[PDB]
């Protein structure tokens, strides 16, 4: 809309930096039933959560506040030393409490990935944007269930969690079965004991081959025992194991947890 100047085009909908011509604000506008939808995704205000600000429907534009970078970036740039785990698990506390938060309004982000969490000078970081990365798809999607849970969201945040430790992708799919072989040749072939009523889903086949569970101290080394377990239990296959986000909030790896302040170059 004639109310702001596309200042540069930060990424393919295509989202823009732009300014506002009237209040000078400096925002990152996103060009795009799904009307009522996104209102009510403007009510969901939290410090964790990229505030929308405005949405522009003419003949569809969603006005948000601009951070400067997100994770991805700054895993990438943080690639030779790695993120801090102070700030890991500052960043792993906030994210957990925006969930938190979303989740009690029975909102879900189902598609959550380092690109769409960004973060600011001040230690904060926040849940953006609520071929197409399967990375961090949680197993029940892909076996076809249909009516999943918040657990979705869990499930990606523990492939972050441990994406951030590793400094590599959990689970770097490359389709839908090998997105599933992955989580197989880690986890462990899902089966009733672990999972009752899976081998009832729309896509699991008897078929699948069957690997051997690996131990957690060979997949995110050298994390501690705290953040071993509370990874674990965000990896669970049964949706329904699965941690919550406020359980989450109240594991002991957060005793000791901080906010400290990254160095971006921006
Ligand atoms: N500086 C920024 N401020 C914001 C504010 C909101 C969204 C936002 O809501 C969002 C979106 F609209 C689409 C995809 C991912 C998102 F996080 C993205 N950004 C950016 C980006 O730099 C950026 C990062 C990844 C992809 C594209 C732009």
């Amino acid at each position: 809309m004639e109310n702001f100047q596309k200042v540069e085009k930060i990424g393919e909908g295509v989202v823009y930096k732009a300014r506002n011509k009237l209040t000078g604000e400096v925002v990152a506008l996103k060009k795009i039933t799904a009307i009522r939808e996104i209102s009510l995704l403007k009510e969901l205000n939290h410090p964790n959560i990229v505030k929308l600000l405005d949405v522009i429907h003419t003949e569809l534009y969603l006005v948000f506040e601009f951070l400067h970078q997100d994770l991805k970036k700054f895993m990438d740039a943080s690639a030779l030393t790695g993120i801090p785990l102070p700030l890991i698990k500052s960043y792993l506390f906030q994210l957990l409490q925006g969930l938190a938060f979303c989740h009690s309004h029975r909102v879900l982000h189902r598609d959550l990935k380092p690109q769409n969490l960004l973060i600011n000078t001040e230690g904060a970081i926040k849940l953006a944007d609520f071929v197409v990365t399967l990375w961090y798809r949680a197993p029940e999607i892909l076996l076809g269930c249909k009516y999943y849970s918040t657990a979705v969201d869990i499930w990606s945040l523990g492939c972050i969690f441990a994406e951030m430790v590793t400094r590599r992708a959990l689970f770097p799919g490359d389709s839908e079965i090998d997105q599933l072989f992955r989580i197989f040749r880690t986890l462990g072939t899902p089966d009733e004991v672990v999972w009752p009523g899976v081998t009832s889903m729309p896509d699991y086949k008897p078929s699948f081959p069957k690997w051997a569970r690996q131990d957690f101290s060979k997949v995110v080394p050298p994390l501690d025992e705290d953040g071993r377990s509370l990874l674990s239990q965000m990896l669970h296959y049964d949706p329904n194991k699965r941690i919550s986000a406020k359980a989450a909030l109240a594991h002991p790896f957060f005793q000791d947890v901080t906010k400290p302040v990254p160095h971006l170059r921006l």
